[PDB]
C-alpha cells in the first residue's frame, strides 16, 4: 500500500508529541516512530510518522530524518511566541536538506485550547500564506483540529 513517511518537528514543549499519540491512540498525555493503517479519502494506506526529540542537539542528526520524511507538521504553540518564530529556522532546513523550495508542509498552531494565546491567529496565518503552506490550529487536548492537520498534510503530498 501507499506509505506516508510524515515528520511532526517544533520548538521544545509546543506538543508534537501529544498531537501524534491524539491521532495514533486516541488519548491527551498530560506528560519515536508510530505506524498505522489508516483509509483517507477511501484510500488505504500507512502513516508512518517520527515524533522528534524537541532538543535542538542535531542539524546533522536533524538531517537524516529530514531527508526521508515527505512531508513535515511544524508545530508552534500559541502561547509561545519564541516557539513561533523558530518556525522559520525549521523551514528553512528542511529546504535546505530536500534541495526544494516547495516541500509539503503544514503549519499548526497548537494549544488553541488555552485562553493565555501570544501568537494570534492573522499573525501565522499571513506567515503561511508567505509560505504558500495551509495554516491549521489545533488543541491535542480537546482533539480539535487533529485528523484535519494530518489529514490535510497526506493531501499536500498527494498533491505534490
Ligand atoms: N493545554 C494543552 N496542553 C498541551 C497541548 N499539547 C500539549 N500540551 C501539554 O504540553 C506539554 C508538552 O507537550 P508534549 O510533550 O506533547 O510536547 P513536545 O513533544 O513538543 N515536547 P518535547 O518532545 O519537545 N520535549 C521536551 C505537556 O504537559 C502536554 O500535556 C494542547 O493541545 N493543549
Ligand atoms: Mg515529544
Amino acid at each position: 500500500m501507499t506509505e506516508y513517511k510524515l515528520v511532526v518537528v517544533g520548538a521544545v514543549g509546543v506538543g508534537k508529541s501529544a498531537l501524534t499519540i491524539q491521532l495514533i491512540q486516541n488519548h491527551f498525555v498530560d506528560e519515536d516512530s508510530y505506524r498505522k493503517q489508516v483509509v483517507i479519502d477511501g484510500e488505504t494506506c500507512l502513516l508512518d510518522i517520527l515524533d522528534t526529540a524537541g532538543q535542538e542537539e542535531y542539524s546533522a542528526m536533524r538531517d537524516q530524518y529530514m531527508r526521508t520524511g515527505e512531508g513535515f507538521l511544524c508545530v508552534f504553540a500559541i502561547n509561545n511566541t519564541k516557539s513561533f518564530e523558530d518556525i522559520h529556522q525549521y523551514r528553512e532546513q528542511i529546504k535546505r536538506v530536500k534541495d526544494s523550495d516547495d516541500v509539503p508542509m503544514v503549519l499548526v498552531g497548537n494549544k488553541c485550547d488555552l485562553a493565555a494565546r501570544t501568537v494570534e491567529s492573522r499573525q501565522a496565518q499571513d506567515l503561511a500564506r508567505s509560505y504558500g503552506i495551509p495554516y491549521i490550529e489545533t488543541s491535542a487536548k480537546t482533539r480539535q483540529g487533529v485528523e484535519d492537520a494530518f489529514y490535510t498534510l497526506v493531501r499536500e503530498i498527494r498533491q505534490h
